[PDB]
């Protein structure tokens, strides 16, 4: 038997319901969410790191001249030095005063730290999004699998096939634009590969932590050699990469809605409330027990004898009751108003038994399903001692949930007043426009 | 679970209450005063004899 609904995409709290085929007994459905993950396709855009300054030997020419060439490295640079008179430990390395010449050369490569320390720039798209189901039906106990939550594709959960509809929202916590570092993830529109700028985040990009072609945008400026000593001074622009670990800010996972946690192996934004679920599920048809089967349940009466409007459980009831062959039978509240603790009772002969409940509503009035049969429960609340708790409701509190007694007095006072009020002058303006009429008549 | 009120000030009277805590069953508390002592700050001026 297909049973279709909606359920809340609220990881941790279980969507209860009962399955009612008719000519058999209710068989009472159970299914919970054990997580939820939005699994966005990513494309790797370009690595990025702190650049590392090779500088090979300087071209040392005495008593002449040499030119520099071009060569394909990534920002590389070359000048010819004249005029220049190193020495060395051994004394003077050239003869000449001024026909020498100094030839500095240096390029941007790497730094071995990459191959660890780097960020990882991805383009996102929407993707698959796929959560884990927990499970139960009639006597069946616990099972689940993992899911596409698409509409489309069905799962086999203990026998029964489980298809779970597409989100009702389409939100997902990541922008077009990714950065990966470390465990973090940032929503950083990062400039496209070859657009960097020195000082910036992207000067120094790379397609892969090991490709031969890189692409470096830093202000290398080879400054003429000290008099008299060897060696290739330069000017660079700090390490856009270390400049962006200090300013990278708030990583998406601290400033993502919904309480998402975001996961990277594979990149993904975990336990979303976001929007709601629909379902459908087959219940296997030797679960379901024809009514003669099963025990009947009447003259039921129920009482609640605590009530607290708390986020936990914080109500109980008792139900008086009476039933043949004294069975198993299913407790089920479909209204909105309660949510039950538990899910079946053993019932005797006659008796009661009790449940618990969590409402948001001051005077809660909901019906209570049992297998079979039906009671409606009425009674009061008190308001929750503890201010803040450190664990989410079992309960959706409504509009009218707030509304006491007294306040829907005042407003049936207040609403009945003014419209019977200016019901008097209309009905007042009608009858005497009605005896002017007869008094000409 | 903090039960706050206002017992009297009397000796040898014991103070009952309920304590109510939503969900449990509820906890007689019984607080009885067995002496209260006013003891003032003194300044010895000075010893007659
Ligand atoms: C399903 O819920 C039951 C509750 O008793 C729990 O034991 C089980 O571990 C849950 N399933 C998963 C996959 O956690």
């Amino acid at each position: 038997y297909e049973h279709t609904a909606v359920m809340p995409n609220k990881v941790g709290i279980p969507y209860k319901a009962l399955v009612e085929r008719p000519g058999y007994a209710p068989v009472h459905l159970q299914i919970q969410l054990v997580n939820t993950r939005i699994i966005p396709s990513t494309n790797l855009e370009y690595i990025t790191c702190k650049y590392k300054t090779k500088v090979p030997s300087p071209v040392v020419k005495c008593c002449g001249a040499t030119q520099c060439t071009s060569k394909p490295h990534p920002d590389y640079q070359c000048q010819v030095f004249s005029g220049v008179y190193p020495f060395m430990y051994g004394g003077a390395y050239c003869f000449c005063d001024t026909e020498n010449t100094q030839m500095s050369e240096a390029y941007v490569e790497r730094s071995e730290e990459c191959s660890i320390d780097h960020a990882k720039a991805y383009k996102v798209h929407t993707g698959t999004v796929q959560a884990m189901v927990n499970i139960t039906y009639g006597s069946v106990s616990w099972r689940s699998a993992d899911v596409y939550v698409n509409g489309e594709t069905p799962a086999k959960i203990g026998d029964a096939k489980l298809i779970i509809g597409p989100l009702s929202s389409a939100w997902s916590p990541f922008d077009n634009k990714v950065v990966v570092y470390g465990h973090e993830v940032y929503n950083y529109d990062f400039p496209e590969y070859g657009t960097g700028k020195a000082g910036s985040f992207g000067d120094l990009q790379s397609r892969t932590s090991t490709s031969n072609d890189l692409y470096a945008n830093t202000n290398l400026k080879l400054q003429r050699p000290q008099a008299g000593i060897v060696h290739t001074p330069f000017t660079q622009v700090p390490s856009g990469f270390e400049r962006w670990k200090k300013d990278k800010g708030a990583p998406l996972n601290d400033v993502a809605p919904f309480g998402c946690s975001i996961a990277l192996e594979p990149l993904r934004a975990e336990n979303c409330a976001v929007g709601s679920i629909p379902i459908s599920i087959d219940i296997p048809d030797a679960a379901f027990t024809r009514i003669s089967e099963t025990p009947t349940v009447s003259d039921l009466e129920c009482k609640i004898t605590e009530c607290t409007y708390a986020f936990d459980f914080g109500g109980i009831a008792t139900v008086a009751y009476k039933s043949s062959k004294a069975g198993n039978c299913p407790i089920h509240s479909p209204s909105g108003v309660a949510v039950i603790k538990e899910n079946d009772v053993t019932l005797a002969e006659s008796g009661s038994f009790t449940f618990h409940f969590s409402t948001a509503n001051i005077h809660p009035a909901f019906k209570l399903q049992v297998c079979t049969s039906a009671v409606t429960c009425k009674g009061d609340c008190k308001p929750p001692k503890d201010h803040i708790v450190d664990y989410a409701a079992q309960h959706t509190e409504s509009f009218t949930s707030a509304i006491s007694a007294t306040a829907w007095s005042w407003i049936k006072v207040l609403v009945g007043g003014t419209s019977a009020f200016i019901v008097l002058g209309l009905i007042a303006t009608a009858v005497v426009a009605l005896v002017l009429f007869f008094h000409r008549h």
